[PDB]
């Protein structure tokens, strides 16, 4: 029983991470069979954050301006280039601990584990999602660029974020790991407002069944709802609208408490509308929208790694 | 900016987990240099688990009786003994994957990382904290026995708690790595009720620290008080009492702020005689009192391991 804010185990990430200088610039990179990968704006200078030409900025650099340290290894750079806007040094060694991965760029409402490093040095790991409007709502000081987001399956990691650099309203932005960003966010020193987010609805709903599975059932009513009827209630308080894809992928939750998926929504629909009333699910005065059904299940069901 | 629930970086602790079997009761063991750790009820049977004379099921059994597995390895049993609660398998080979480690009984408010475990297999990690009532409010399903919750400074692990049951009311209860109980809990099947709980006083200051750090400041009041003053609110809302050390653990988060610490005694006072009215800290709505001065500290200053 419990429900907790659950990452995955993070020690297959923690062996590829290392630490790249420029010039006076720390941050961390991602160490993968002989590749270095890490965000191109360590190339950039104060006299150029407003507006840097990064084609003319990679061009005058050498290799012997990137400093690479693997712990007490210093690991030469041989080549460098650059795919959008991830930086990619390649290195005269192969990283012996590269586990089985592969690179995904994930949707909004997904979530991913994160490593959070400094100096190329693994600090913490927690549970985060990409929200709609494609921030990230992290736990990011200075340096900690080049960290990176994961979710693990069978015994592969899945790379889905790196982190590139903080907005005006404390969130995150960042690219995939082929260096597109997630957003219409760029990697300059401008004013870029995050678009208008929204409240995961699918999420919100399993972590309601999360609380069930748990015990926590004061808010089921002996209502159903509408999947049109519904989406007219979640418009007015900034919810996503409900798609017959997120009843289905609903589905293993609905079986194992026995709750229609639109038995619920009329339960979060009554939800919105009365408030809580100062009341508590799962130890929350607020409706958690960063578990997805995924989520839920193997928390619930103890799936290992 | 942002702050969140993080955990430890599992990577030295996964190396370390192992699957015990004992007749067809499969749970988690810790492997350190040539000894195995797991919980003592895995000899235990399903008519014994009223009330288990642990010493006459230990003596009758022999090392082959014992299967140890890290990974696809057979570690062989040379050895096994008893000690409180927890049983020791010796075992041929010493694991080399060993952190630099050292066992620790820690005290109700501080918190640890808990890395979940089946059959010997990380799933997930979590931050978990000690209660007043010596429960912890974990995530655990069947199987989950032998997990452990650990802190880590710089590069030596401190664990501090093995885990060995589930109480009533969803909460856990277990040992430290000598196999004493934290409270007075005992593994057997018998009614045993965790005590009524109370709120970490100085780890809700800590948090509200955290808050003014990341530009949260709306409690703060013009108000201030004394150290006696708030004791008599806080016993009232059965909040643990502040005492001076507390006062001075919060000297960092104090000095960083600006902020003394009974000027936040008197907005934490305002906040518990007149609530948050429906407002959020940290996108919080209700007092978070897991998080204690030096997480604070670590997660807005990012020491690395
Ligand atoms: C853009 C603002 C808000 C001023 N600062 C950040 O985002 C900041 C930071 C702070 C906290 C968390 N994440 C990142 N950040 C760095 O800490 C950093 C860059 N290199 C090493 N460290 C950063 C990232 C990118 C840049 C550009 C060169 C692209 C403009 C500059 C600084
Ligand atoms: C005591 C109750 C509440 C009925 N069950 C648990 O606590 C339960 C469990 C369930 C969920 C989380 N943690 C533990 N638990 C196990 O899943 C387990 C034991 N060995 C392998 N698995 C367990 C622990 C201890 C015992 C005895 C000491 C009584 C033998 C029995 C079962």
């Amino acid at each position: 029983s419990g429900f907790r804010k659950m990452a995955f185990p993070s020690g297959k990430v923690e062996g590829c991470m290392v630490q790249v200088t420029c010039g006076t610039t720390t941050l961390n990179g991602l160490w993968l069979d002989d590749v270095v990968y890490c965000p191109r704006h360590v190339i950039c200078t104060s006299e150029d954050m407003l507006n840097p030409n990064y084609e003319d900025l990679l061009i005058r650099k050498s290799n012997h301006n990137f400093l690479v340290q693997a712990g007490n290894v210093q690991l030469r750079v041989i080549g460098h280039s650059m795919q959008n806007c991830v930086l990619k040094l390649k290195v005269d060694t192969a990283n012996p601990k590269t586990p089985k991965y592969k690179f995904v760029r994930i949707q909004p409402g997904q979530t991913f584990s994160v490593l959070a490093c400094y100096n190329g040095s693994p600090s913490g790991v927690y549970q985060c999602a990409m929200r709609p409007n494609f921030t990230i709502k992290g736990s990011f000081l200075n340096g900690s660029c080049g960290s990176v987001g994961f979710n693990i399956d069978y015994d592969c990691v899945s790379f889905c974020y790196m982190h590139h650099m903080e907005l005006p309203t404390g969130v995150h932005a960042g690219t995939d790991l082929e260096g597109n960003f997630y957003g219409p966010f760029v990697d300059r020193q401008t004013a870029q407002a995050a678009g208008t987010d929204t409240t995961i609805t699918v999420n919100v709903l399993a972590w309601l069944y999360a609380a069930v599975i748990n015990g926590d059932r004061w808010f089921l009513n002996r209502f159903t709802t509408t999947l049109n009827d519904f989406n007219l209630v979640a418009m007015k308080y900034n919810y996503e609208p409900l798609t017959q894809d997120h009843v289905d992928i609903l589905g293993p939750l609905s079986a194992q408490t026995g709750i229609a998926v639109l038995d619920m929504c009329a339960s979060l629909k009554e939800l919105l509308q009365n408030g809580m009333n100062g009341r508590t699910i799962l130890g929350s005065a607020l409706l958690e929208d960063e578990f997805t059904p995924f989520d839920v299940v193997r928390q619930c069901s103890g799936v290992t790694f």
